[PDB]
C-alpha cells in the first residue's frame, strides 16, 4: 500500500533540506521532483516513500552481465514501483520499462566557464586545448557513443580515449571541474541542469549555443504496471493546469541569483 | 494489410504536390508528415494509404452527441488505423486513443502582422483595438476555454463572445486574416505553424513573445491497438537518429524565404 518511489539527488530536482539530518522519511528532501511526486501521488491517490537510488545512477545496461543499474534497474528488478526524477525517455529504456508522456522538454547542451572561446559543438570538436566530458552512465554519454553525425562522432572519439577520464560520476563533479579549470574544461549536460546552474552563484558558467537534440523526461514504471496509466493521465493534467510550469519557475528562476 | 493513415492538409505537414491533380494515392502529397509516415511505415514494416480527414478537423468531442470528430474520430470509430499529423497530445484525447511519445515539441504562440504593437498575451488581454482568435475545434481553443490563469481567462471571455467570430475553420484562414487586417487581428496558434509561416513570403508576420505552454505532437492509434508499441519505438528511433531534426530542417528552414 505504500509504494516505493526511486529518485536521485540532483539539483534542483531532489536536494536535502537544510535541516535534513534532523528529519526523517520524505521530509528530508525538497525540490522539483519532490513536489512532482507529491502532486502525482495526490491525483493517483497513493501513499509513497521517496528512496534515493543506492548507486546514484540514472540507468544503463552493463553490456557484459546485461544487468540494469541505477533507477531503471530499481524498476526492472521490482525494488521500486515508480521513479520520479529527471529520467530521459530513450528507446533502450522504453524496451524494458514504461514512461509517462514527458513532464519537461530539454536537450543536450554545452556548459562553459564564462569567457571560454567556445560557441558550439563544432567549436569543441575542432580543437584540443579545451577538454570536454559528460556524466557517466547516462543518456548524454549514450548519445555521443551512438551518434552517426560527423561532429558528434568526432567528439565521442576524443572523449572515449581522453586521459584523465572526462566522464564524471555526478553532474556536480562536472560543474566543479568546469569552475576550477579556468576555461580549459567544458561539460556536456542537459539544458535543464545547465540552465539551473547558470542561475546560481558564483554565476561563473553559461549555456552556449543551441541544444544538440530535443527530448523529454518521463515518470517511469515497471513494464506493464497498473500505475502507468493513472500516472500518465496525472502528468497530462498537471501539464494542462500549468503546475509543471509553476514548479519549473519555482525551482529555477524565482530564486535566480545571476 | 494496407493500413489507413488519417492525416490533415496543414502546411508544411501535409500539402498537395504541384502536379497532384495528375497523380494518385500517396504520391499526391508531400510534407513533414508524409515523410514521417514513410519512415515509420518502413520501421514498422507496413503498407499504408494516406487519407485526408473528411471534415478537415483535428478532433474534439461534441458535448451534446458525445461524438468525436476529426482525426481523433477516425481512430475512435475504427475508420483509420493510425494518424500521422500535427496532433497535440492532450488529456482528453489520451482517454480515448493512444499516442506515441512526442515527435515534435511546441507551445501556443502569438502571430502578429509585423509592426503590430503587441509583445505578449498580457498586451492582447488588456486592450480591444486588436482582435485576436484561434483555430476552431482544436487544442488551442480548448486551452483558452479550460484555463484558470487570469490573463487567459480574460482572453477567453473576449474570444467566446467576439462578433464577428474569431474562431477560424483552418489555420490558413487565420493567417490570411492577420495578413489582411493591417495589424488589427492577431492569431493564436502553435509555435511550429507560427515559425513556418514566418519563413514564407510575403514575410509580413512574426512570432512574438514566449510560448504559452509546453507540449508535443504524437502519432496516434486506436486505444489498445497492436500498432501502438511498434510505432512508439519507431518514433524514438527516428528521434535518436536525428531524422526528426533533419525533417524539421527540410520543411521549415532549408527553404526559408525571409
Ligand atoms: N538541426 C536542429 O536544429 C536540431 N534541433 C534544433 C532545436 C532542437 C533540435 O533537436
Ligand atoms: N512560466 C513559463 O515560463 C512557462 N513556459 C515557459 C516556456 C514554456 C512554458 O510552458
Ligand atoms: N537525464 C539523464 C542523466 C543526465 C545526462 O546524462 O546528461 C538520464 O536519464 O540518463
Ligand atoms: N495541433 C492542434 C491543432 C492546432 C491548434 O489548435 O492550434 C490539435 O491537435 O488540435
Ligand atoms: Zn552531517
Ligand atoms: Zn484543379
Amino acid at each position: 500500500r505504500t509504494i516505493v518511489v526511486t529518485t536521485i539527488l540532483e539539483s534542483p530536482y531532489v536536494m536535502y533540506k537544510k535541516n535534513h539530518e534532523q528529519l526523517e522519511g520524505n521530509e528530508r528532501y525538497e525540490g522539483y521532483c519532490v513536489d512532482l511526486a507529491y502532486e502525482i501521488a495526490k491525483h493517483v491517490r497513493i501513499k509513497y516513500k521517496l528512496s534515493i537510488v543506492g548507486d546514484g545512477k540514472y540507468g544503463a545496461r552493463d553490456p557484459e552481465t546485461k544487468i540494469w543499474n541505477g533507477m531503471v534497474g530499481e524498476l526492472v528488478y521490482g525494488r521500486a514501483d515508480i521513479a520520479v526524477a529527471p529520467l530521459t525517455i530513450t528507446l533502450v529504456r522504453e524496451e524494458v520499462i514504461d514512461f509517462s508522456k514527458p513532464f519537461m522538454s530539454l536537450g543536450i547542451s554545452i556548459m562553459i566557464k564564462k569567457g571560454t572561446p567556445i560557441e558550439s559543438a563544432e567549436d569543441l570538436a575542432k580543437q584540443t586545448e579545451i577538454a570536454y566530458g559528460t556524466l557517466d552512465s547516462g543518456s548524454t554519454k549514450e548519445f555521443f557513443r551512438r551518434s552517426k553525425i560527423a561532429v558528434y562522432e568526432k567528439m565521442w572519439s576524443y572523449m572515449k580515449s581522453a586521459e584523465p577520464s572526462v566522464f564524471t560520476k555526478t553532474t556536480a563533479d562536472g560543474v566543479a571541474r568546469v569552475r576550477k579549470s579556468k576555461g580549459k574544461f567544458a561539460f556536456l549536460l542537459e539544458s535543464t541542469m545547465n540552465e539551473y546552474i547558470e542561475q546560481r552563484k558564483p554565476c561563473d558558467t553559461m549555456k552556449v549555443g543551441g541544444n544538440l537534440d530535443s527530448k523529454g523526461y518521463g515518470v517511469a514504471t515497471p513494464k506493464g504496471s497498473a500505475l502507468g496509466t493513472p500516472v500518465n493521465l496525472a502528468v497530462l493534467k498537471l501539464s494542462e493546469q500549468g503546475i509543471l510550469d509553476k514548479l519549473k519557475n519555482k525551482w529555477w528562476y524565482d530564486k535566480g541569483e545571476c
